[PDB]
């Protein structure tokens, strides 16, 4: 028994593609024989996808519910998952086992979906540090953020406290936004940015969040929890 | 100034949501405006996903490319974000906020947006222990697992080298399938299970996964890397 999988590729978001897994050695309309789908993302482990069963059953995940099918066509003898409006995180290798009666055996080799509208670069990471801090009121409180390109002083410091928007603080690195307060500065080292608040006060316990634009895509640092001590 | 945001709520994947972010105190049409649409997802950070600008430039993430589209209405002084063909991962806060001639002010107060067709339960979640381990050639190895909820004897181990697909060792608990090394074998405890290789061989430098069949969705294990000393 063997499954011959084929298909896949490089293909932009929003697209669609249909992976075929051909059956040798066996009928995919013999009772008790199953079709089933398993990806893997790049590093990752295994996702159960679908089922499809000889009397018609399925079962579907709901990571693709809505967007994929899955079918047995025993006229060629070849089942198929059809994927329709693909996601960069649908990326991973599909592979299509045999199913039987309940274990998936016989996989087929795997193919890799890689969705993507990009070129070869890479988006410019912002690394903010620390991820959280500790503070007092009236502390002096630093945070720093990097990104992994220049970025000039194209770069925007946010406030957000749970449940809330975000706020605008500083702009082009050291401008206040008006309306905020002065103990809010920023600065730039040439290698870093910081972001002081030069005395702490109870209305500042929030999470701070850089972000450049430089280029898009716009990107922010993971963000910096400023919690009580 | 504000925007003011509506829309939203829990949808199936595969279904489509229109967000609106209707303008006050400034016009969509006045040049130097833009509109940036951003999302969070439920504990992590920002990231961007559209920007539209009053002269029709426009730019989107690889994330929503070909699926979400966004516009700004002029008769209307309102913008949209079009979303389609939503998935799991699309599932966050979206915030609408002003762009101006470069940065993100007067954000809207953001809403939900959950993409999912589950009840309120949870799906079985299995655990392994170790996620690595280092072996000789000779040594007897032990990997256990365990699911969230009973799954009676429905557990199946695998196999999977680097660049492979998955293997089959051992299904319901204890049945070594054929063809498979005896030196595997499996067992439970009625609190976990366990898959015992009794004298490791070069051959079985692999990454194995448990994996349940109790219930749909059938799940996995994160796997355990057996790796040389």
């Amino acid at each position: 028994v063997q499954l011959v999988e084929s298909g896949g590729g490089l293909v932009q978001p929003g697209g669609s593609l249909r992976l075929s897994c051909a059956a040798s050695g066996f009928s995919l309309s013999t009772s008790g024989i199953g079709v089933t789908w398993v990806r893997q993302a790049p590093g990752k482990g295994l996702e159960w996808l679908a089922t499809i069963w000889w009397d018609d059953d399925n079962r579907y995940a709901d990571s693709v519910k809505g967007r994929f099918t899955i079918s047995a066509d025993t006229s060629k003898n070849t089942a198929y998952l059809q994927m329709n409006s693909l996601t960069a995180c649908d990326t991973a290798v599909y592979y299509c086992a045999q199913s039987a009666i309940s274990a998936m055996d016989h996989w087929g080799q795997g193919t890799l979906v890689t969705v993507s509208s990009g070129g070869g670069g890479s988006d410019i990471q912002m690394t903010q540090s620390p991820s959280s801090l500790s503070a007092s009121v009236g502390d002096r409180v630093t945070i720093t953020c990097r990104a992994s390109q220049d970025i000039s002083s194209y770069l925007n410091w946010y406030q957000q406290k749970p449940g809330k928007a975000p706020k605008l603080l500083i702009y082009y690195t050291s401008s206040l936004h008006s309306g905020v307060p002065s103990r809010f500065s920023g600065s730039r080292s040439g290698t870093d940015f910081t972001l002081t608040i030069s005395s702490l006060q109870p209305e500042d316990f929030a999470t701070y969040y850089c972000q450049q634009y430089s280029k898009f895509p716009w990107t922010f640092g993971q963000g910096t929890k400023v919690e009580i001590k």
